[PDB]
């Protein structure tokens, strides 16, 4: 049911795929979207994964209110949604809807932390967040209301905080790679792109090859002690000296879902990795109009039970007045990784035909071997989905030496890996220059740093920065961005 | 550390209990509170239970926006919070924050449902809700922002919808009685208290004896078809005929947590039922003037291992910067069901000292018999908490037959089970009268709490306790939250 081609009209393909797969429904308020069960199940799955992992690290869940009074929020402004009335009565002070929870949580932290006995404090909350985005909205990727988790920790030393920052970053890599089969690059944000309220910002970056755009998948901040000075979060150490806590913060949103969609979708529609898919195997009985004698649906129900015994999430599409081909296309558009076809011949030979969504390959499998084989296949699918994706990621990055190679590489919708001197003036200059050169070619075009990757390619002695010509410190990943 | 006592100043005791147990933090905006880990973990337990149970029923989770246009919300009004500005710029049209999701979900239902092949449609969502309550706020019980689940379903027939209504209400009874050990009464609301947009409203009701006030614990509505008329949610049946859907909606909130605290809390603080306790057994090593520190700690570790192999959620408070008595009262005010103490003497005896939070009784238990005796004790604590609460509930209800006994019973902080004619005018009459007499005595009006499913025998010719016409059914009235 997907008519737009993915590599040609990418935007139309995306909107079509997310609507026709029954994942999102559009809404009369711009930038907001209904998340239907088909996408919300994926959200629940990654949420359970991340929650278990952070509970293993001693992180505890909380809920702080979504309203913050004006005087507490102010001590970014154009994006804040303000409540001024309840009914027709005006409030004595306008209250903001949560754009993030620093100004709600850190006063509580100031109260709760007095002693070194109170450290480390590790809190997380799953919640919704409202920001009146000026950029044009994209479902999942950039929405005016989005779901996320935000974690905030305070420690007695910077080293423990940095350790937690890196552990959370690894959990985000697993979120994207183990759950969603999306490859991401760990990296350090530049000083012009890092969270201004912190010391050092780490990130995972993903790549959309259709439009050649980089996107920040999740963020992890070594905040340091300036939030503690601002909010007076102090503690007495063992000697009795007052000291500031070292803080970290980290967050990840439903944007991940969108990334996943863009990574694995094809011309037929979605491809949902088996680890997060709401239905892993849909059983489609080959039946036409008004002649269901009970044989085929009976065997389909027995097979559903046998598969569910193996923890496989299974649905039987037994709806009438739909041809089997229609159902095939329906569940292919939805992205079900495995399709089980059971017809009269399969009933006669004790077999079933299983089709992979990602490659289309078919398999004849006897009933007795259904649960093992399918399990095998699912992992295969998952792994294949990652591998191909990573290949595409790596084929979208160009190593360059000079600024002359920037604009061609950008026009091939590629990221650029370049030796960079890392001084802050150079990034502003490079953004302005690439934007001007983008407009003069034109028949949001600015290139900024996406990350300074932890995984550094070799840096030969005497390599100069691709822009200023100063000695080059590290390889930096640049590109157009969301 | 709790010093106010539950049968003297109930409000002071309540806030002391929720603050000192590290469950609630007060917030500058009145009516809103910070849920700290200790309370949010209990919320997570009951959420997991209910989510699993409704997923067995084929209900699926979703998420609809929290914003509704003024257009669609106004097709109660003083409770709606309005967004009017982003930054400094005013919105062209103001936007409401979700007080409930009917006006957000039901247009999508009209769009999604076309045929009988789409029914039943069963959606649920866990979200927060904002209502600018005029009543005096109470942490958990009545807040301006609160967490809930709201489920909405659409069926082809009224039979199926009503069966789902009853299933959901049974799930709420299990939520309160099986997890929170809080006894509740199933019933239906009078026509003056039911959800005005629906046909029949079922409910479960709890009772706070210290102020004698009933409280609606959860609700489950048979909406009928009027919402289908209003939003045009119609489907073709197998004969090609266009029919309206029969809808249900149900919801329940963090209020349950409060009803737990007021139910099992005593003068030493909280008592958490073991089924919802993040920590069921806390292990406290006794270390003093350096005696057997390492051996005590090692056997604490292996005791934790042994107990977790039986699925017992165990925490070892080996924190060095706190004294054993401090840990004692910390975990006692927090409400942990069992405390296991291990000193040098018990290290020699091969035993451990176990104190149960609810009754305070202590046991000397072998290291070998620890797991089974602790599981026995945990289910004993859970069942006895429930049974004591059930006895208190039954003692707070007085069967009466004439209005002359209402306000006496109301003054002993009791509910009234009275025979009633079920006439709408009668209930407002009764509430205004009870209001006037409560004022004359100087604590609030009296309303119908519910009409219980388990009806006592109604002898023929029994008269309504207020009007005098033939009494239809036994109705539970009282003062309410
Ligand atoms: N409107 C949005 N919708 C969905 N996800 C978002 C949105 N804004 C930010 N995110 C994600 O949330 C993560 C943490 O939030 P945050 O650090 O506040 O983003 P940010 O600083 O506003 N970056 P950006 O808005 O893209 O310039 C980001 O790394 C994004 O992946
Ligand atoms: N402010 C609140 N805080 C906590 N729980 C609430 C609040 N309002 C309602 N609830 C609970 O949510 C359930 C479903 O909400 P709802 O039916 O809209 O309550 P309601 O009609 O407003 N009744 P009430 O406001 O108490 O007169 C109720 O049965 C209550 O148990
Ligand atoms: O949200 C953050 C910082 C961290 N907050 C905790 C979770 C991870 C996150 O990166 C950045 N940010 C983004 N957008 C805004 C809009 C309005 C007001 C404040 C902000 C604002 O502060
Ligand atoms: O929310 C309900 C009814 C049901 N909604 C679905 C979930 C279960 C719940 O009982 C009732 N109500 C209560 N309070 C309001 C305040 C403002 C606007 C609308 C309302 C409003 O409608
Ligand atoms: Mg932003
Ligand atoms: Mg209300």
């Amino acid at each position: 049911m997907v008519t737009a081609k993915k590599d040609e009209n990418f935007s139309e393909w995306y909107t079509q795929a997310i609507v026709r797969s029954e994942m999102i429904e559009y809404y009369d308020i711009s930038g907001c979207y209904i998340m239907r069960p088909w996408a919300f199940h994926i959200w629940e799955k990654v949420q359970r994964f991340f929650d278990d992992e952070i509970k293993k690290m001693g992180v505890e869940n909380s809920y702080f209110p979504m309203f913050v009074s004006r005087h507490k929020l102010e001590k970014f402004s154009p994006e804040v949604a303000w409540v001024t009335h309840y009914g027709d009565s005006p409030l004595p002070e306008k209250i903001a809807i949560r754009p993030t929870s620093e100004t709600i949580m850190y006063p509580a932290y100031a109260k709760w932390i007095r002693s070194h006995r109170d450290l480390p404090l590790k809190l997380n909350q799953w919640c919704s967040v409202v920001r009146w985005e000026f950029k044009q909205p994209t479902p999942f990727l950039r929405t005016r209301e989005f779901l996320w988790q935000e974690g905030h920790t305070a420690h007695a030393t910077e080293e423990e905080a940095w350790e937690l920052v890196l552990d959370i970053l690894e959990l985000y890599r697993r979120w994207y790679e183990e759950c969603l089969a999306v490859p991401v690059i760990k990296g350090e944000k530049s000083e012009g792109e890092k969270f201004a309220g912190g010391k050092k910002t780490t990130t995972v970056e993903a790549f959309i090859p259709e439009n050649g755009r980089g996107i920040q998948a999740a963020t992890s901040h070594l905040l340091g002690t300036n939030f503690a000075k601002m909010f007076e979060i102090e503690f007495e150490d063992e000697e009795g000296h007052k000291r500031l806590v070292h803080q970290t913060s980290w967050g990840c949103t439903t944007r991940s879902l969108g990334v996943m969609i863009m990574t694995h979708g094809d011309d037929k529609g979605l491809v949902i990795p088996p680890r997060v898919a709401s239905v892993q195997v849909v059983i489609i009985p080959i039946l036409f109009k008004d002649e269901n004698t009970g044989e085929i649906l009976g065997k389909c129900r027995e097979l559903k039970t046998m598969l569910e015994k193996a923890d496989i999430r299974v649905r039987i599409d037994d709806r009438s007045n739909y041809t089997p081909g229609w159902k095939y296309n329906h569940w292919e558009v939805k992205g079900v990784p495995l399709r089980l076809e059971l017809g009269p011949k399969d009933l006669a030979k004790g077999t079933a035909r299983v089709v992979r969504r990602d490659t289309g390959e078919a398999y004849q499998i006897s009933w007795a071997d259904l649960a093992p084989k399918l399990l095998e296949l699912m992992e295969g699918i998952q792994r294949s989905l990652f591998e191909k994706a990573k290949a595409r990621l790596h084929e979208g990055i160009e190593k360059i030496s000079t600024f002359d190679e920037v604009m061609p590489a950008l026009n091939r919708k590629h990221l650029v890996l370049a030796p960079w001197c890392e001084d802050p003036e150079s990034e502003e200059q490079i953004k302005k220059e690439t934007q001007k050169l983008s407009e003069i070619q034109a028949i949001t075009g600015a290139m900024k740093t996406l990350c300074i990757p932890f995984d550094q390619p070799p840096m030969p002695e005497g390599t100069k920065c691709f822009y200023t010509g100063k000695p080059a410190k590290r390889w930096t990943l640049w590109g157009r961005s969301y």
